[PDB]
């Protein structure tokens, strides 16, 4: 926390470095220090909010030289904690959030600090979007390294197959731009490889005009559990891609647009969405919402930047969370009763049990086209422990826990962006035995010390 | 747009700036220049993209010593097309897009390039929300500098009533910090007087707790008009700060909740939302609905950062805008059947006829406490035309002026950030002449020469 660092380097970086540095006797170290995962507490040496990428490239390179263990934060939202250091340097990004949009292309540029809010405020500016993630204060960086999927991504892929380059620092210390035509082979790794090959200063993408929304969200009863979700999976074997549609498995919200009979009790929440035309969209979502008995139906016609922006509406902000995830290539009977049985369970209020269909334009890229895994699989699953109190942790984590067991013959492979902070040991059944060995080449090319170990990681060959 | 630089200032300026510099020749100009009013179609010698506070000294030091007149550009959005210049330099702030959040001291600091929608992003992460426009994609620092008002400000005040401090680049390239205790005088003007004092490149609010909003959404037939705009009014007088209630004349959308009968014709749309606790705000909400028949009703229960991110669900985003505003003290029954006569000849589909409703808190602050004009008044009346085709212009203009001209008896002041390219004679007059006055008493002091002169000018003495 205190380390002896030497004071030439020391200077040297402090002349070179734009931004603000944090140090841990600082009045704002202890709330800089806190990520989205409560549960994790941990100290760094010095918090580096860079500015630039001259920035990065300095505090990449005063790190290697001073061997201060490094973490890099987008918009701090790691499951697994990977965005805080005891004792080593936080390579904090999160001023680096400019966008700069072209209407008459089609692109946008985005730092790698962005939150996706931003991203999505900017395109939206000029009726533009690519595919993110669900939730607006989530960081770009963190969630486009992993793959990304939403809202948009049935119709229009993931995150990663929107991406044209990126500019990247590594960890000797130089500036790369990758993409299909300059090192094609770090441009492969970075799609979907995390943060284990430098710290990404820029993300260049493609973008789609995306105009108002359908959407629709309501709750049915869990007595409608089995109905409910045997509809959804066979609906969408065979649905347009302009349908999204989710269920999530959670106590029902004090909502004034549900009964207070219903309050507090476990339900399922279907979010459902139409990625075209809203006359179009109004026909599909009311042919899916009678799949049980609706309670609480909310129908809105919304810019996709409100339809990014709405999830979730509650009270309160959880503090402490624990994640368990996997995709599954078919959801039979017998795993519909699991999810149920163990979503009868939930205590929380803030805990979910979720079940994303994604598939449509997802799957048809070719597997080996990226460094994203488990494309050909449309389900996944996502136990999502979230509280409050830290007396509480074992049981919310047990939750989570004995629901995975209970799937995990039906479940294959992991999002890295789901994992938790013990799960260090998923990363090689998450990739696969082939994209694991074709990214520890990469590694071994471009951190060949595994400078960048604070992810789901991949140690060079 | 091709005028002769002095070679020792151009290379000092080089030196100094480490953002992006914009030249006439240069692939992205032409987009780059363009504002939200395409009716502006200006040509500057130098486009200066800052990325900091130093960035800002520099561009400004260099047009000060260079002799170009001087935009300075935050999210481009000025009605009177400000933020763009024929043969000077535009400083302009949009990479300028960081924020920093502190959840334990419900504070905010956002750069003067910040876009809503990225700020409400950032406070929303922690719950936490500030007063500011409804259209996410307006830019922060414009919005501020003349005021600024939405949903929260009923219950919180406009954004100025929330900032507690300024960094401000002023013209002789210094900068400064204003507040209640440094510089006040500078604090006073900032909050209200535009860009007339400077170079705003941080903004400090102070926030509050916001969770889930009940929000409605109805329209109601032009028809029914006089009872409609009569409810709002007689309704407004004593409601709960907690009720904001605006009403929107123009041609329906064709939306899937109107029926087609509806599609493209005159009607009202009523927007609402309780800013407190959902089940208050649906009772609330409900007692409004019947102010006429309601159609295409949509109430839902949104993250604040949804109900700022909804304005408004088109397909298309207009190209053309021209505008005429005022407050009134009261809405008199004929002043009614005028807005409503009015109303009844609007064309094209983008055109709305608005009709405010502030008051609460922020007439509670004393008239004298900040450069914003007009508390009192809780009123507010936009004939805001919007159109793609540049063979209309005189058109739409003319039906603008026209229902101004019609309303002046009843019309006093005016908001400076809903002034047109034609209003430069209406500062005056917004203002009223002790705020005027005291206004050209601060810009003798911090802008002797009138180097800042795109916005509603306040010229010294
Ligand atoms: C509430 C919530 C909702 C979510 N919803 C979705 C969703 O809908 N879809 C989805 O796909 N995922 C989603 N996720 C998961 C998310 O993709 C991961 O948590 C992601 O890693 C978050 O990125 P970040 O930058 O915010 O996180 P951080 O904790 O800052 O970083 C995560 C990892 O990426 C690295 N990293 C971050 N930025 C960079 C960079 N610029 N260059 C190099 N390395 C970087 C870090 O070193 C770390 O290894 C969500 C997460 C949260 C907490
Ligand atoms: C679609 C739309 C919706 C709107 N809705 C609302 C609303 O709900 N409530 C409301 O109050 N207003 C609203 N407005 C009006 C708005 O407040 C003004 O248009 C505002 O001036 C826009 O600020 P900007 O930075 O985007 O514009 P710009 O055109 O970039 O700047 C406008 C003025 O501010 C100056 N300026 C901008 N940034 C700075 C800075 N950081 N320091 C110093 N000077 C600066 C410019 O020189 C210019 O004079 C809206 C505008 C639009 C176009
Ligand atoms: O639902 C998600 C995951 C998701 O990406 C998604 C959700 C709906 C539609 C498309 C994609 C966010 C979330 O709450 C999580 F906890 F899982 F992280
Ligand atoms: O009509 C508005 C709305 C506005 O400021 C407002 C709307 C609802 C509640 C409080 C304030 C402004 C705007 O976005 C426009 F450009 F059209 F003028």
């Amino acid at each position: 926390q205190f380390p002896q660092l030497d004071p030439a380097t020391l200077a040297a970086f402090s002349a070179a470095f734009r931004g603000e540095l944090i140090w841990p006797s600082d009045a704002d170290y202890d709330e800089a220090r806190r990520i989205w995962n409560g549960t994790i507490d941990r100290r760094p040496a010095l918090i580096a909010r860079c500015t630039s990428t001259p920035d990065v490239v300095a505090a990449v390179s005063f790190a290697r030289k001073s061997g201060l263990l490094v973490a890099v934060r987008g918009g701090g939202h790691s499951m697994a904690g990977h965005s805080v250091c005891d004792g080593g340097i936080v390579i904090d990004l999160s001023l680096m959030n400019s966008i700069k949009v072209s209407r008459r292309l089609r692109r946008a540029r985005a730092q790698g600090g962005c939150l996706l809010g931003a991203f999505d405020t900017a395109t939206q500016a000029h009726m533009l979007a690519t595919p993110a993630g669900v939730v607006s204060h989530t960081g770009l960086g963190g969630l486009v390294l992993g793959g990304g999927f939403g809202w948009l991504s049935r119709k229009y892929g993931l995150s990663i197959d929107n991406l044209t380059s990126v500019e990247i620092v590594t960890a000797d210390g130089g500036v790369l731009t990758a993409s299909d035509t300059e090192n094609p082979d770090l441009f492969w790794a970075v799609r979907g490889g995390g943060g284990n090959f430098g710290v990404v200063t820029a993300f260049e993408f493609d973008l789609h005009r995306v105009g108002p929304v359908r959407f629709a969200s309501t709750y049915y009863s869990l007595d409608e559990g089995p109905q409910v979700i045997r509809a959804w999976r066979d609906h969408m074997a065979t649905a347009p891609d302009e349908l999204t549609w989710a269920l999530y498995l959670r106590l029902a919200p004090p909502l004034p647009e549900l009964p207070a009979d219903m309050h507090g009790k476990p339900v399922i929440c279907a979010m459902s969405c139409w990625i075209g035309d809203p006359h179009e969209g109004e026909r599909q979502l009311e042919s899916i919402l009678h799949a049980g008995k609706p309670h609480g139906l909310t129908k809105a016609t919304l810019p996709y930047r409100a339809l990014q922006a709405y999830s979730f509406p509650g009270a309160v902000v959880p503090d402490r969370i624990y994640t368990k995830s996997g995709y599954l290539n078919e959801l039979s009977d017998e795993a519909t009763d699991t999810v149920l049985e163990h979503a009868a369970d939930i205590a929380s209020p803030f805990t979910q049990l979720e079940l994303l269909y994604l598939g449509g334009a997802v799957a048809r890229v070719p597997d080996d086209a990226t460094a994203y895994p488990n494309r050909q699989s449309p389900f996944v699953t996502n136990l999502a422990a979230a509280w409050m109190d830290p007396t509480e942790d074992a049981r919310h984590t047990a939750w989570a826990r004995e629901g995975y067991r209970a799937l995990a013959g039906h479940l294959s492979g992991g999002y890295v962006n789901f994992m938790n902070p013990g799960e260090a040991d998923r990363t090689r059944e998450a990739y696969g035995a082939a994209k694991f060995e074709r990214l520890q080449g990469v590694k071994a090319k471009y951190d060949p010390t595994n400078l960048f170990r604070l992810n789901q990681n991949i140690p060079p060959s």
